[PDB]
């Protein structure tokens, strides 16, 4: 029963569907325990946390691969993955799609940002002409070996070209075979409503903190006809503050005593780890 | 440019006892460096639970630890200490292990006297091998070592089942076999450490682990006991896991993360520690023509 | 939508005995398919000596084999059989192994009943576990298997030290434990194979390896013996390794490779088997 | 002693220096046994052999990484690696240089070609503004943490812009910090002679079979003042034919009998692989 199918089922069963970002395998396991139906691997998340570098397109397909693998082996929730521009031309996009299907990843999102650029370039927010993204999607859809796997198109056109330009690109992207649409940086509930009505496929709302977008509630979004609510980064920002706090209190106090009330207990780890199931499996066989 | 091993030896000479903190990600290590620590640690059970999502039952392979170890040494220039369990096999494998982690740019490593591969259906759980068998393990590691500044540290769990004196005996044999430093597990009093340092005469590590049997000794207490290294191996990631769980729960409960944002690290903060503007300042210095 | 496992079982049914050839690299496997074989093999010692440059002394890790296995199943559509030695550890590790190789798109996997790790300074020799320890190994594997089409094959080296009948008895116990097929190491006669197939009643593999004890039996000989799989595990790489040494030698001797160019596959043939022109079509068929 | 230093030493000690490509760790070991002072990792070599796909810039930095690691672990000769255009902008080139330093490689070669392009664009080599390749090199030189590591600039300009334009670019590339230059597709011995005299740094000659370039002798190149003779692909073309031949004889004859005189023996594999040396250490350590 395929990962793609698990993801499509989850969108049909919960409206809007909450999907939370995880930076580690264990994070995902927790997200599962808490009752979510889908998890997300952020591209900038891979780069900052796993690699220790800014989100400047330094991140390679394999970097994202090793994380995506660790995660789908650890949870049985469908995982959605940020694959930037696909890391190259039509043949590379193809390799990408195939690699991430094989990794057991359930849905995937491609974006209409300029790709590789001019050695000395500084790093900005340009789009590609609609026919250039249409090419990308076409390559992706043809490379796809199992139709249940979800190919989602992400667009940041709205910011520079206005929301109508964005809607018109989006329709061309569904034309080219994209299953769902991720419109970046919408300012109002109405923006979403209009978008959903125009493109007529499932839509994702990126609920990002410290951005421009307000942090809309599940109900707000349900009323707006949005299909997917995405909390991409909260988890790791929360965990990174907790970790800095630990380090500071150890360096200041000469002991970590003051920070132990902010820790998870061993029994809670074993519980989430499904640790008791092993001693169990060992019995059942022997 | 100085070797990772030399950096670690220098750090022990320079700070007594030396605080060394565990990090489960590259970024965590970066933060530890920013806060002023001189050395960082990669915990074996840390790799297994966090990176892989599985208990510490020796399922973790050398390669699992390798990818994490590489990501970390690439991201900080503080010397890193790595838990390498039993070395993942016989003398030939211990050799490959040693070579691999040297090349990875690590500065120190620690092998334990735990029993290697049990029977297939065996239960999980602690047990040491004969002393004479760990001596073999160390011998293979010392031999494979290509650069003497690289630190090989021997870890023993013998104290718990054979008493402290037996453990001290083993440790002397382990220094004989070439071990540079000793990591004695599960000491209950400051005296235990004092005696141990006295007997083995090489640098000694204290594992300050929370929710264990070991009390959480202070830097002073340990300095007075003549301990060389204070190791906070797991705190960081336990803290971070709680914060994560809390995020997830408040999102599922409230239909928004609003309530949780005060518990997050800002973006401006992320960029400070991410060295972010130093990148912009390179593209300019390299390609601006004015 | 046919899984690597089902492709392999189908290929056993369709060709008897089935010829299955070893490949050390992705390209090798592409050739093997072009030549018309229905299945390919990734040899454990093959990984170790060629990819890693080290002897077959159990140094090779599960990930070493994984990366090669991945490259190969990405590059051909034939089902692949992989040597996974002892499974790289206890029941939990055997499980991780089975799951990892399933995901890698491998069709079939053989495990052997050798001992795992022993004393640190133990010399490289050959030893068997109790028939019971290997039953546990198989049980772990079968349980971890998520798709029954995936073939779990048990290999035994018992014959050598305990005689043919002990080995037969083990094998029946391994089928008991869930093993789909059996790989009996080092048989001397066509009769050995015949009796073995008769007793174990599941598909049987014959390891046709060069420079060993085993004679190089022909397809017909094996057909008449009731053998299901003929395995040529290493020929390919020994052939290519000599070719390579020869090239290095002639270059160091002559100060040019001119003498060696007749042994080389042409830039042009390479390009064809990699199916380079099929990419042009795609670009055209897309844009 | 760094692998950068080993490589620079080797160029000073043997002129011109012969350097041969290896597609596997074992191949490299053989190359060393035969007496070569350096080996080469071909970009197209990684793509075709390890991956099973054409040299159309599909190959990633990691693909080349895993092969590069396997090789430098298995031989102690300095290795030279084809790194194409560096796999992205200035920050990617930087990551690339750092990665290949830490992998123990000794010299890298960057080339002034185009990358990447419009999703749909067909294969066909085109160069960039010289201004752009200078930026690439600057990025590399800056990211380099150990001077002894050799950064080599490769250009394909001669083919479309004439030999003079190429010499001009080359001088600008040495300006930008490039240590040595690799001028693609020279037709005559004189082309090389003029180039070395113009750029005044060490020069590489790509001795490629089935190409345009004649297969020049060590002497011919010595007389032309060339520093490095590069046999990048011979080895694996030779080994690929031997392998196809194996597969064909097996499918034809129903046995490999006819092929075994092509094969490198078991006894020979063990030599080349250090083998006994493992046993000798167990004695060293535990007797």
């Amino acid at each position: 029963i395929s990962a793609g199918a698990k993801f499509r089922a989850a969108v049909a069963a919960e409206q809007p569907l909450q999907v939370v970002g995880a930076i580690t395998a264990y994070a995902a396991k927790m997200a599962e325990a808490v009752g979510f139906k889908a998890v997300y691997l952020s591209g900038g998340g891979v780069a900052a946390n796993s690699l220790g570098i800014p989100d400047l397109g330094i991140s390679t397909m394999d970097d994202v691969l090793v994380d995506a693998n660790r995660i789908t082996n650890a949870t049985n929730l469908p995982l959605l993955v940020d694959i930037d521009t696909g890391w190259g031309g039509a043949f590379n996009i193809a390799r990408t799609i195939r690699s991430f299907i094989k990794a057991g990843v359930g849905a995937v999102h491609l974006e209409d940002q300029v790709g590789q650029k001019r050695c000395g370039h500084r790093p900005g927010k340009e789009c590609v002409p609609a026919g250039e993204m249409v090419d990308r999607i076409k390559a992706a859809v043809d490379a796809r070996t199992d139709e249940t796997f979800v190919i989602m198109a992400r667009t940041d056109a709205a910011a520079a070209e206005g929301i109508d330009a964005a809607i018109e690109r989006a329709i061309a992207y569904v034309e080219a075979g994209a299953d769902m649409i991720f419109p970046e940086a919408m300012k109002t509930l109405d923006d979403y409503r209009r978008f959903k009505e125009a493109v007529k496929v499932p839509i994702l709302a990126n609920l990002t903190e410290f951005g421009s977008t307000p942090l809309f509630t599940l109900d707000e979004l349900k009323g707006a006809n949005v299909d997917i609510a995405l909390y991409c980064c909260g988890a790791y920002r929360a965990m990174n503050k907790a970790a800095l706090n630990f380090y500071e209190t150890v360096r200041r106090d000469g002991t970590q005593k003051a920070a132990v009330p902010t820790m998870q207990t061993r029994a809670q780890l074993y519980d989430y780890l499904g640790y008791y199931a092993y001693e169990e499996k060992l019995d059942q066989l022997f």
